[PDB]
């Protein structure tokens, strides 16, 4: 297997912090290193990218996009840096704050492949646009910025886009929306397991349907995982919380589902937030899932 | 659609209280208003029904029926208040304490329809009568009263008896009952989806079978939703906890499932108790499954 | 149906302790006898086996087995106590802290028995010796010692060996294994159903499957139940909690059909640890469980 | 166990034959007898039923029940015969030709039980009345009638009525029926899995469902199979073969299955029809699962 | 629901006859009409579309298309006729011989609709082209030659190619190919269910999937079954038979699936071969699943 | 891959014949050479082994073992043969008669592996002995002598034994057994697949299971597949015809999955019997599934 880089991008820049930033240290405390180690991984952690100051009471930027430019600078650095691993033939995994970076990781992988596919597993859609988003909070575009559908400034990242086609991404865990953004999965056409569907149709063919639908046309699958697709009784600790989500039982299935697949050529997990977590519960969550992601068998 | 009219019924008539009457509060706190209206309804709160004080210690009184004068007294209010909601061409949306108020809402809405249906969610079967009941409480009496089966001050309420046939009522959740209930459900032969059909069905099939069976013989479905159906890890405010229960999931499917069906024409959501709740999540939870009964979609 | 002896073992002998001595007491405390009673047993509580003392860092002993003296001759007591029981005819439930206690009451069932199976509930599969153990604890030795594998100390209590075969074991829960344990299971080709494998079946199935294959080939079941089989959120209280585990349902069903099927003649809880529950709940938990494998049905 | 009683009824009534009379000495051929004997059971054959000739054209009758005389005379003659040998203590196994039998066996069987339940193994429902039938057959109205719907003749055989309840009856393999079945079934509440439901769920749990419901509601359960339930493929020689049905290996199964449950109280197969069969493989087959329904194992 | 328009077909132009020519006689003698009307259809029957006789050797033939001039004026013709039918707003319903006739339905079809989907139901991929086919028989062509890869002179019937796009085509039942066929299903990127993805997936789930796929992104979906896509066991009278087919019920089942939906807005039963059928049995079985894609419900 | 050798081997030496003899010959005029040339492979056919004619009734030959001699004398033959192609480093393909050349394959095979595993896909066990056979047929004892169990004229064929252990034998299909065969299998723990767990499992998770359990166990593995093992109605054609048994579909599977895993180091088709063939349809079938063991994929 090939080797794998961690790279930390404490990014917690929407209008309001959410304490996120910590994610990345919780993740480390949770010993991720550690765990890969175990599973035989030639891993290096990189450190983190570094992160631009919120905007001051009265400071220069987009009322329509919160911390534009910290938001765009860290993730420009976040892509170089990414573009780098893969360079290498390493595996990047990144951890994170808020789910903005996934521009940035977006940006560094996509260009390396002809036909990505993203499963984004998390509780919002993420699609929303300097146009659409009620808060202007870049955390909520990052999927639509990544299908070349948002700000110049983030489309562009990494000097190209779109990153990804509509066609090669799969919703999962999706549980809040916008009436924006209803529209736009829909007219994109874009795959989507809501929580409705997991309830009716179960983890298991869920994950099988995802697994062989992008199998059957992509080349590389990145997994942006957000941490508040899990249900806040199994994680507490994420920047914005919904009620209704997935079991860990869920998501550490589906983990092994895609180990097994052996689909995934990238990954992150983000959101994770120390403020409203108990004793480290989700970032030890989120590292026991890398493991299965990562080949750990319960037998 | 038709316009909603919201009733509060403040009791918590038991031999020693639960806290429950606190609940219309706590719900209206959490936004129940709001939240419908954000759906567009045109809905009122009626306001609340007055509740008489409890009887003490060594008062004159019936053992087998705790506070029966003030709990007939406040039914007897509420039915009056429902029948003329209905009156309206209104839907009357009753929160409350005491499941005993279903007594109440029954009276003011059976009246109405040739033969009303009622979803009974709860992890008790509520079918105990003076008889058979080892605490007096009422609250453990509602279905049993409604089906003509008990002491007359209960069974009588709005005038007439009973307002339901056994063959229009099925119980869903149910976890906890007296010998005396489960000979009652037995004999009187009404359906039941105890945890462990839940459990061997799933919610899915069982919503489905529930409101087919419903549909295909009511021409209307009242849906009387004790919190306490849920389980103490997604609701912990309530009167009478019970471990084992529905999760937030299966109760939010139930309700999107009974939206879409569109047979409920009249519900009530009780025993919210902000006693053992945390930060109103209860109620919140509450609110968010009224949401979900009235439309709300995650797509 | 026959009548129950209760037996506790307030053993806590791992290198360390982690507080499980306390179980049979906390067991006790959440009522087991009543609840038992009030299904019309006829139960008696023959108190607790006596333990000695844990061994201090530098005095002799054996590294590869902690406390070897001291858990040998507590295991001694009980199959002697539980051989007595059986022999009066009374089904034995044995009370625990330390899952090596199931070295002792084996000894004194099996023996009973011309095939008897054993269903192992548990997030770990107990199946490491001297050679295998990474700690040197006996309580994740059990099922290999019963089964005749390991230290001559353990294997031959009671005066024989093995108490039962491989064919005969069923392990349900299994999300924590050694690899000495994943070969081990996999080697002598223990009968397992890991998260996995409940996760894609789901527990009616699991049970169902279970309950089959035990019933066509062994002449008495002994239930080994760790309270640690169940996910930390339910109970939270255990002596080596593991993420990810059976739900309180699937526990609850799981007990249900065991005894519809009347296939268990013996049976033991253990391992709940006080120091780590919250108000008593793991020890409810329990006897709710035990109140189910006896017959208490919801309706 | 108990003894066994065979019952012949060479019954070919319906308004033209359909060769089903000559079901009982096809199964004969088969080997019924001997099958049993070598399962060890204490069974004797009582011989047949004797049955009047059928109308033919200036003979005084009724169109909407054809043969109606001779039809209630013979089910009244087997229903005494059944009684008597419940009275016996020996379990009745009824053989023919029309399922117009099943009144007859119903009408002995029934009186002996409080609740006695059935499971109807049919392609058809069987429920039609003089008013409802297209042709007037009785063999298309057995259900109704033992329900206590339909000609008094047919109803009161046996001196009583209903024999039993609509909560009691499960029909499994139907796949033809009439408007005023369907309408029948729907409205009484008759539990019915369809093809299509076995098709979704599958004959083990069809079966697991079926036995659970009966087993929780019932002191008796009456097995009435109709060999047109099984596919013409598996089985040629019925009266009405209908395309789309149970195959052997599910019928095998379900039969094993209600073994094991032990709660068939009496059962009846019927409807071979020689002129239709291969080589008596259809009756060869009713043979087979007689013989797993009362104990054979293929293990 | 609109009228249906029968037209036959009496195609059997391969290098050598097969009999399907007599499939429109076949299927018009085991009843269609009377049984749409019985659905309460307002349906009408065309006729047949007169079909020039076959090049025998001594002519202007072609071994890479055999009869090309005839079937592709045949297929002109029925593309007139199906056109004019859909024109007067009513549902075209062909019965014929050759798959090749699904060149001129479609042609007459597809020019309707913006995105035509189509369900090709069959034991082959019919997607072979002059030069990838092994015989020069246009009925392995079809699929093809409507994607648009085929001899202009099929590929340009009806005045206009495509007729539809690869992602709108999934294949059903698929288990012989020519591994020029394979490479063109692999390449194209037809959706496939080959007999070994029903095996796998059963055909409750193989339907589901089909019908959500095209449903999402088709707003017309054309049903082309070839009745050899059975086994032939069930539909023996085919003109090429292949072992290992879908089951009548799997096939009736999938048609009630596709009813349920209302997806289907044209159909072609296509191959019945008198001359290998028993007893017009599979002309029966073509009726049988006309008769559930039209309504004819079970229950 | 490496290059087959094909060996027949017509025997049909049970005390009466049943046409199995003329099995070879059949699979050879059904084409096995051509359907394995087609696939690429470097294959040959050695021929048949000779076989002596059998005993009459005035001739020597032990009542409790049919014609050893000849049986004996014809499998150290085939031994020898196998051996030599095995040494060749070539894969053994038997075709044969009695499934009683099982001893022989297994002889020259064996030698060859450390661990040698078997798939004994059948629907009889082949465990009986001359003390346990009814028959003295030795075609109903080649697993069990294989395994040691047995005359030393069959035990020791090759010059040793056992030739494998119970631990690496997976029995298929498996639906008619002596008593004395369940006491075998059980006692020796051979791990089975009745039909019974085909209905409960599925195929897919059967072979899933059974390729995972021998892989991980055995350095080659061997299937013996006796055609009977198929349902009459796909196989008609066999020595001794069981009801109930698998499916062309599910065989056909079980042999694509078998391919796909690699594990088949050895294979023999036997016991096709042309007398109760339909149109040489058995004798296809058994080539159609050599050709998917073989490689032979559907798209
Ligand atoms: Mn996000
Ligand atoms: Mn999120
Ligand atoms: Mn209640
Ligand atoms: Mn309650
Ligand atoms: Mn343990
Ligand atoms: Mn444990
Ligand atoms: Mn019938
Ligand atoms: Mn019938
Ligand atoms: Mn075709
Ligand atoms: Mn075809
Ligand atoms: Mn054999
Ligand atoms: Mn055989």
């Amino acid at each position: 297997m090939k080797p794998i880089s961690i790279i930390g991008v404490p990014m917690d820049l929407g209008q309001t912090r959410r304490g996120v930033d910590m994610g990345p240290s919780a993740m480390r405390y949770a010993g991720v290193i550690e765990r890969l180690e175990r599973l035989h991984y030639d891993i290096e952690d990189l450190g983190d990218i570094p992160i631009g100051k919120a905007e001051r009471l009265h400071e220069q930027g987009d009322s329509r996009l919160r911390n534009l430019k910290a938001v765009a600078e860290a993730n420009e650095k976040l892509a170089a840096a990414v573009d780098q691993v893969v360079q290498r033939g390493r595996f990047p995994l990144v951890l994170g704050g808020d789910h903005s970076i996934a521009i940035g990781t977006l940006a560094g992988v996509a260009k390396h492949y002809e036909r990505l596919g993203v499963i984004w597993y998390d509780a919002h859609g993420d699609v929303n646009t300097a146009e659409t988003s009620p808060s202007g909070n870049i955390h909520g575009m990052p999927l639509a910025a990544s299908l070349g559908f948002g700000h110049p400034a983030l489309t562009q990242i990494g000097g190209y886009s779109p990153k990804i086609k509509p066609e090669h991404v799969v919703l999962i865990g999706v549980r809040s929306l916008d009436e924006g953004e209803k529209k736009f999965i829909r007219e994109k056409g874009i795959k989507i397991y809501t929580m409705h569907e997991v309830d009716r149709l179960g983890m298991t063919r869920v994950m099988e349907e995802t697994i062989a639908y992008l199998k059957e046309r992509t080349d590389g699958v990145h997994l942006s995982l957000d941490l508040d697709g899990l249900d806040p009784s199994d994680a507490p600790g994420v920047g914005t919380p919904v009620i209704g989500g997935l079991t860990y039982r869920e998501s550490h299935l589906a983990m092994e589902m895609l180990a097994e697949a052996q689909i995934i050529t990238s990954a992150e997990f983000v959101e994770v937030n120390p403020i409203l977590d108990e004793r480290n519960k989700t970032a030890s969550v989120a590292v026991a899932l890398m493991g299965s992601l990562f080949g750990e068998k319960l037998m």
